[PDB]
């Protein structure tokens, strides 16, 4: 029951468990609005129950994700605390994804913008192709990153470039992107089809093995090491007993 | 009331808020004695409220800062304590820097070393030039960084590189030191030049999208993801929704 | 009382107190047993008091460490506690060589895999050859790291390529990996050789000096740069004001 | 508004005109063990009260008894390698999560047994009604099981780490005004803690609802911070809350 | 020494010759309620007063009322913006924080009400003591305010988070016995608070400046920290208090 | 099994058939004053208790009183620089790490003072049975000294961050309930707290290894972590232990 029903993801069930996730408006070149938001907290809270075994998630179109969809905030005449709460729902879906146990793959092209590039940074592996941009371009613009991408990006590439990123709407790209830790994959080709490589690997693995690399490395990095030392120790023992380990 | 008066600081205000800040005792190569760190705890205490929009924070002559002033140190005859003292001192500076939402970039050339280190690393981005060079070369005479280097200095290049930088006196340079997380920019003319286009640029943004950035990115890196998640979305929700927005 | 009897290390005290360390089963790519794990917390719990000055680590013969000794592993038939068990000694090894206040220098040769790349992470720096390569490819073979590479992995390289080095099994070496933060020093030459170089230079520092920078950084970054302020001023004030100093 | 009371079975939901939601455990034959489908129940409704609209909630066990803990005679049955128990930890942490940061106010009125796993569900909610009838313990310790849904955290923050530890270790028992003392419960009745219970739900629901979402969400995210960090996330829940138009109204 | 005193408008001070500072708010028409200027002056005696030699300070409010909180007709007339108030709020943190982890000792004495902000100031001293006329409370909260001075850090690290919860969800209020022991205030006299304040301050002022220093500084940063990492923190701070020549003197 | 008790000269030890060992501070002559060979001492025991199969440990000190803390002799005598004290206390908290994290539960039995130094020694127990001539103090701040033991953390974490200020800025002195009360100890005997220490030790000793050691170690370590990434480390500690065979055969 993954591809159960979604109005603004297209969902693609292949049969060794990869889900290909793809967000579906590219005449807005996929901007985010409340109920794309919603239907994400709706997918990956659900994905590991499920048995979804990876998932390849990627704009359609030129480009990934350009960000929060600005007609409907501008229309929706938001005040503080109505934005708050949709910078939570953000916030929600993109911990279901990073803390989900679900290994998530980003196949990206084109602009990977403001609060898509807090989409992007949601996964846990990113893929760049040639035409591939990063940005926080907003910033200039006044608006301050709501989704996570002062803790995520941060967190790829050290502080003080993300709060150049955001203070200056600096763009990277190329080789020069991958290499400052906006993807660990950058490739000639197809981003898509790299993407599916590393899925159907990963999808080979053990679920048990693919659910604790990809929720507990992210609770490590928030605790002191010595702390982080003894549950690294618990995961180890469940994870490295289990039958079919 | 910004230019107010300072004996170890040279201030030029310009017409659109930004302000340079100058060390001023190029014949010790800007060392910095424990009145010019007072002069700092204060003008960056005030900045934000006094109307400064950027600062572009440099030393006179050809080497931004040589770090603790030596000479006032020996003579002092500082016991632990008295010492302790001073370092706390230095502590309020820079936080007062990091977190006090006044964007600082600061115009690097030659010696960017030890407590220099320490000053350069409290301001939010870095420009360097041919002659930068970066050390931290106190360590192999027996002195412990305690301006923030640990701290500071570990966020922009690594908790490794930082170790390896006071255990081993290792100098960097050039591309290779911008490109370790030593600075963001780096060029092949002038750093103030560069600073300034960056400050003029940032103090056209909205003031209070220059504060959330230029202080909440750094408290929001102190906490787990999952706690710095809710914070930002508060952040997000005050600074996006302000009429000026 | 250095080199009192260990029977899986060999030991060369030299006469400036850098101690060489040596893993000495080269017959099984020096793969780290609980026995082992035993004598490197005994080792460097005592290292400190004994008065080791630094110590270089490294493996016999081609490669460095291949890790846990799965044929010991595999015959034990652990149950999750057992394992659970093992891994906190693993931490606790590491943890006394992290925070234990005596320089680490690894001298890295052949394969730097799994647990041998927790081990070698476990080292204040890392000295690299041209033989030298490093990964995590036990993931793929469903088995977690639980030595430490959640923590240290991603406080060099960031918690992103850690994520990818496991769940990919992804191999660095070369320039490649020095750049990426696996290793601070790279060579052409003898990485041994290397290590020394830079071993004796830190034996001749301070001992207090090398002691606050052999444990107080690790715990600064466990902990708000807010608080970290003040404590790096106590460690600051004792190390700086010492009549040595 | 939206429906909130339909599509449960393990949770009895009785929705009040201004906004307060009986949540009732249903399991009296059982002491309201909390078995798997139950905790779902509790992800489901507490992931979407706020959304919904729901005020605030009364938290129950029917029967004489709140909750005696983890559904042993299910747990015994799954025969559960530590993997699959692990994952029926997330689940309970993730139930309990959304009580404690979803911004809903959770007043749970006791009787009886609030008990292992039924004290970790107690503790989940904001505040606390104990009756002349209620006890407290953790006595899985003694039976040689360890507390995974949230004790470790939230009857610490409660009780103190000391006094968790000793009553896990232990598995001593705390009854009466001792226990409200201890910090098991805010408030103690001599009376009906259910009623109880409603009067302060009731007015808790008058109150504003961003004013109630960020006292029943905040103050947790900010106890997990070092105060200097806090110290700057808190003026800025201060200045959402305080500068909205209804406040102001009042 | 140097001036300590003077330059001050809505704080009166008295500097008595052993180097206790007895500071009072001065408005006791409005029951002390703490505007922005007042703010703006605990900012600036108390980044100032361990520099300037202060021993310790005994804080008190003018009248029968210590603090009623914050200045709400400045508020309502300001018309502020959600960033004006996040403004505010830091500026209350700026003062609260140096006055926590300033080194200076700071013991109020507490009369009358002690609510909403002004317990929030209550909060930022290292010992409260209170008197028989002293209550507390977070009422802003039934008035659809939140705590934004630091409330939610330092009163929950006073009395437990769930206690703090309960008082500004629910208004509830505190006084006599019950109020100490909750954690509200360490010392409760039947008789003055302000001259137990006195007692209590002259002996900590006869004790070492260094050692003072570090008791009101260190421990509130060791309790942001994990307990593993404020191990070596608390180690270098006792090295140094412990070492001094003074110490070694007594 | 492995020898527990020979080769130590600072400790009395005395093993009992069902693994409890009774660890005995031996120079009631100093008050048990710990000195940097005891500490060691410490160091060794309780990093090997675990592995030599210890299932309780019941820490007492010989004669009337538990322990007065630091051995003020010897450390005048070596006029310490602040480095060399700094290297005293950390050995100070690696004895204490190894108690607290350690995994074999610790019940102090209580007697006379139980000051300074003796009072962090008691608080890196777990339990702690207090008598009737029991008594709990930190005068060392009133003669100029900094606890360098962990009083800043586990004492805190005892009786409140604001208690602990309290109790070493003026040497505050606390005993019977009121002292259990205020969370100094878990238990008060009118009678004998070795006996009663006895008491709980055998039933805790009676537990599985594998449990007692996750709740003397893993509670710790959750309180040192946000509530939001402790609840995923308890879920995989309540996954090993609850699913071990020996809890299934209970």
């Amino acid at each position: 029951d993954v591809t159960s029903g979604y109005s603004n993801l297209d969902l693609d069930l292949r049969d060794n468990g990869v889900c290909v996730v793809t967000l579906n408006r590219p005449d807005k070149r996929n901007a985010l609005d409340v109920a794309t938001i919603e239907e994400l907290v709706t997918f990956f809270s659900t994905a590991h129950r499920k048995g979804v075994r990876a998932v390849v998630l990627t704009g359609a179109g030129d480009h990934f994700c350009a960000g929060l969809d600005l007609v409907e905030h501008w229309k929706a005449d938001r005040s503080a605390d109505d934005f708050m709460h949709v910078c939570l729902r953000w916030h929600e879906a993109f911990n279901k994804m990073e803390y989900g146990g679900v290994p998530i793959i980003a196949a990206l092209r084109g602009a990977v913008v403001g609060g898509g590039l807090e989409l992007a940074s949601a996964a846990h592996l990113r893929v760049m192709d040639q035409s591939t941009y990063f940005a926080l371009p907003e910033g200039q613009r006044g608006i301050f990153t709501g989704g996570g991408a002062t803790i995520r990006v941060s967190d790829m590439i050290g502080k003080y470039r993300m709060i150049d990123m955001i203070l200056t709407g600096r763009v990277y790209q190329g080789q020069e992107a991958a290499d400052l830790g906006l993807a660990q994959y950058i490739t000639e080709g197809s981003s898509f089809d790299k993407a599916m490589e590393l899925a159907d690997k990963i999808a080979s693995n053990l679920p048990l093995t693919n659910f604790a690399i990809c929720s507990a490395i992210s609770h490590m990095q928030n605790m002191s090491g010595l702390d982080a030392a003894y549950a690294e120790a618990f995961v180890g023992g469940i994870v490295n007993t289990q039958p079919a380990a």
